[PDB]
């Protein structure tokens, strides 16, 4: 369902330049999880139903989040702001979610095909708000599907997303990584899921909550025993997520 707007010849070529600086800065800075966070998260927040929120530049530099989970993103922000300059062309939007596309390629997963021509909205975030770590399976459904309009299968490919990154104390309060190679983007989410709590690695309830799932369990086996299927289902899912709301919500 999705007609992709023109763009001029001098966008798609800040766009080129731009992914390209935005994979060595990211690979040096050692901040692809927290770049992953923030256009998921800034994606995450369309609601199908009043056809708001988005991909829309709304979380930017210098941001106020100050609740618990959300902070954090005001350190991803201010981060990609110099290089940001760098491209005035862009909308900061279309910004965001290369620098996602570019976190997930970087770290060594699958090339999620991105569009440019997402409009900087005026304006902000409502907060409030829906994802929330401690909850189970009917929140998940609540927050992706309801709210996002993605599918019990996206739900779960996305949530391999916590497959690089860790949790901070100081931020949402959890603490650590989900896994032993935070900084490799594989299916070891979903092995570390399957095999129970570990000293030093960290599961969230709503981690836990595609465990006990019917539909969601049988998905969690199949990425844990096959990373290419994974990767295919991680591609579509992330490249929906990053086009809510976009060229036809
Ligand atoms: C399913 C609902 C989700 C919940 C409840 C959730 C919750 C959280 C929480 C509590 C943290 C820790 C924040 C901190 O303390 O620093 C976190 C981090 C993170 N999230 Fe999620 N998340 C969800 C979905 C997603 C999705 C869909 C993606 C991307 C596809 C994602 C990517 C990440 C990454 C990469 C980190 C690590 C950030 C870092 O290393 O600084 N999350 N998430
Ligand atoms: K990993």
């Amino acid at each position: 369902g999705k007609s992709y707007p023109t763009v001029s010849a001098d966008y798609q070529k800040a766009v080129e330049k731009a992914k390209k600086k935005l994979r060595g800065f990211i690979a040096e800075k050692r901040c692809a999880p927290l770049m992953l966070r923030l256009a998921a998260y800034s994606a995450g927040t369309f609601d199908k139903g009043t056809k708001t929120g988005g991909p829309f530049g709304t979380i930017k530099h210098p941001a106020e989040l100050a609740h618990s989970a959300n902070n954090g993103l005001d350190i991803a922000v201010r981060l990609l702001e110099p290089l940001k300059a760098e491209f005035p062309i862009l909308s900061y939007a279309d910004f965001y979610q290369l620098a996602g596309v570019v976190a997930v390629e970087v770290t060594g997963g699958p090339e999620v095909p991105f569009h440019p021509g997402r409009e900087d909205k005026p304006e902000p975030p409502p907060e409030g708000r829906l994802p929330d770590a401690t909850k189970g399976s009917d929140h998940l459904r609540d927050v992706f599907g309801k709210a996002m309009g993605l599918t019990d299968q996206d739900i779960v490919a996305l949530s391999g997303g916590h497959t690089i990154g860790a949790a901070h104390k100081e931020r949402s309060g959890f603490e650590g990584p989900w896994t032993s190679n935070p900084l490799i983007f594989d299916n070891s989410y979903f092995t570390e899921l399957l095999s129970g709590e570990k000293e030093g690695l960290l599961q969230l309830p709503s981690d836990k909550a595609l465990l006990s799932d019917p539909v969601f369990r049988p998905l969690v086996d199949k990425y844990a025993a096959d990373e290419d299927a994974f990767f295919a289902d991680y591609a579509e899912a992330h490249q929906k997520l990053s086009e809510l709301g976009f060229a036809d919500a």
